[PDB]
């Protein structure tokens, strides 16, 4: 039925920052050319969604948030090649437009049609496919996955394995792929290496997995919160260190530990102090350090250029440096091949109406990942 | 004759910081095992020598400075394989001990027996091969090339082409190799790229050459001093920009200029402001920025981690990232093959007694490179 007609469904609208989400009856306009309209099956709650609500991530409001998700294609607009109705898909918040500077370049993945650099909160043609009582609602990072139906451009949707468990592969739409990509594709962790992962939330557990996929022979997990160590161990940390156990610095007790500093170091905490710390405790002449994520209101860090002079490399990346359309298929194919288990990372699944309930957990921190089922 | 006996020669001694060099009669003890004693032919004056004299580079005084140089082997101590008397050689201030962490690693070059990290000012066994009137004089970075004869360990000497012009290949002992290595071996400048070189002193002209050897199709030279542009052009700058010409920022007028920021950017000025500037104007999703050199008294820069988040890489290196024993031979072989010309970079050659005269020029800056002939 639906094909061609507007749909009317529930979605969570942030009418204004620092207020809760409201479940609203929403109308989802039909796809124009090169658009696909998706039926959502499961959406993860990521801190970047919550960043919107504090005003930290400035995007046009009112907004439908969500970017981590898998669903099923309902209609496809005119001129769409990549997908067909009924295909399981993952919305992509890093688009893969194919034609730009960054898209042709063999290591750039951060597509030039991204809506992060300057958020407009619209579809590629400057308009919204959403209205709640006449009022337009903005799109978020071209995905808006906290809606029961959503419309994405063809550069922001990736087709995946029809037998794939959508209540687990939705993690590949952001959180797992951002961390595993940092170990596997951005730092290019090598077999035998000694990796230090800073912070052990769900993206950190993904990094540990990357390191493990790459064959590091030592993955030290570090966290001031002792309670994170078991799951980390479970997922690949050979050891785990709590910074408040020592009297010494941590970069000292890590280089000491490692006979000269670790090969690769990753910061999945997101703060300034440990970013620079994570620089100093990877090897002086060839250590590589990846800032997996940095929050939207970041200030300037003070770092002494001298730490680069001996040969350290310092990289940053969005989405694990993966080219989105290219990789999310292969990461599901892999998950289907029984390599990663997204299972240790899912600690709560709620129904989609408990969206605000899913954020309170995020915000008090005992939740690795919450999945919202539709 | 000499072989085995102490030699007595003139060398320039820094008896104490922030004083001039004195030509002193010096005695050069014979080589112990794995030492070679060199007869100096030409030594370049580098700012790192001058850094010693201000106290900025702290090393034990009294000292014989010098590290950029080529000479001829006079005796070789017991157990020396790599060299024979009469071989033209280049002292290496970055040793290549063969056995360590950094020496086996396929990209680390900063040997673990380096005397920069913690200067002792001695030969590898904790002692000096120099005494001026009974008083011991310290060795500098295991080279001490401002002496008419010097003793170096076998890990710090590289054999080169016997037909090689030593009054020009002495530059490969530091200044040229530090800059060309940054473009060729550290950033790995690719064919077609757009490079921005910051600062256009002699190391900067070397970078321009690297970029040129790598095949960049645009090398923008930038310098507040207009007068540096011709030689730069001459050596490969396709254009040159003076920052005081614009009203805009320079990273803006460079990314603007480059349709999205340059591929590779290099800072050969050595200050904090342009290091961070040179970060921002190479491409957001895959731009690479190399700090070629950072002075010894460096403070902390303030940089917003956000510039790494999109995919920029920021590297530092010592000696152009080259493994010293390995490469200095191949860089002479290349120079012998009429590829680089060290000639644009040599702007003054003095006799070795005018050492202080050679530094005043360094210090007022109109001198690309001064060579001191022995
Ligand atoms: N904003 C971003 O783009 C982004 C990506 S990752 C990131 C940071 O990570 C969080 C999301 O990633 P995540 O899955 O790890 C969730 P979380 O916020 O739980 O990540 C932080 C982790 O670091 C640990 N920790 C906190 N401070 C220290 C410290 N000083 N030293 C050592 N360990 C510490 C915490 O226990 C936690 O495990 C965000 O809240 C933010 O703080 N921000
Ligand atoms: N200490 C180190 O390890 C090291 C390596 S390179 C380096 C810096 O470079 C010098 C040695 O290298 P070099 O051959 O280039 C000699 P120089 O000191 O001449 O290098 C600095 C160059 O940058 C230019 N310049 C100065 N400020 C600016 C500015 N703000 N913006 C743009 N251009 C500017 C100068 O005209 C000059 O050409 C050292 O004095 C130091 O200042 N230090
Ligand atoms: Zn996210
Ligand atoms: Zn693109
Ligand atoms: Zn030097
Ligand atoms: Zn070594």
């Amino acid at each position: 039925s639906t094909a061609g007609k507007v749909i009317k469904c529930k979605a969570a609208v942030l009418w204004e920052e620092k207020k809760p989400f409201s479940i609203e009856e929403v109308e989802v306009a039909p796809p124009k050319a090169h658009e696909v309209r998706i039926k959502m099956v499961a959406t993860g709650i990521c801190r970047s969604d919550d960043h919107v609500v504090s005003g930290t991530l400035v995007t046009p409001l009112p907004v439908i948030a969500g970017h981590e998700a898998a669903g099923i294609v309902e209609s496809i607009g005119e001129g769409v090649t990549t997908v067909r109705p009924g295909d399981k898909v993952i919305p992509l918040f890093t688009p893969q437009c194919g034609k730009c500077r960054v898209c042709k370049h063999p290591e750039g993945n951060f597509c030039l049609k991204n809506d992060l650099s300057m958020p407009r909160g619209t579809m590629q043609d400057g308009t919204s496919r959403f209205t709640c009582r006449g009022k337009p609602i903005h799109h978020f990072l071209g995905t808006s996955t906290f809606s029961q139906y959503t419309v994405v451009d063809e550069i922001s949707v990736a087709k995946i394995d029809a037998a794939s468990p959508l209540e687990k592969v939705c993690l590949i739409g952001c959180g797992f792929s951002t961390g595993y990509g940092s170990a596997v594709k951005v730092a290019k962790v090598t077999q035998g290496s000694t990796c230090a992962v800073f912070g052990l939330g769900g993206v950190g557990l993904s990094v540990i997995m990357g390191c493990k996929a790459a064959g590091a022979a030592r993955i030290i997990g570090v966290d001031i919160n002792k309670d994170k160590f078991a799951k980390a161990k479970e997922v690949g940390a050979t050891e785990c260190v709590n910074p408040q156990d020592y009297k010494k610095p941590i970069q000292e007790v890590l280089t000491e530990m490692s006979n000269g500093g670790v090969d690769f170091s990753f910061e999945v905490i997101g703060r300034l102090d440990t970013m620079v710390t994570a620089l100093s405790c990877c090897q002086e002449a060839y250590g590589v350090s990846v800032i997996v994520g940095v929050p939207p209101d970041s200030q300037n860090l003070s770092m002494n250029p001298m730490l680069l002079l001996s040969g350290r490399t310092w990289k940053g990346a969005i989405f694990g440096g993966f080219k989105s359309k290219d990789s999310v298929p292969k990461l599901v194919a892999d998950f289907m091949a029984k390599k990663f288990a997204l299972d240790p990372l899912i600690t709560h699944v709620l129904p989609f109406e408990k969206i605000n309930e899913g954020f309170d957990l995020l915000r008090s921190g005992e939740s690795i990942r919450t999945i919202l089922t539709f």
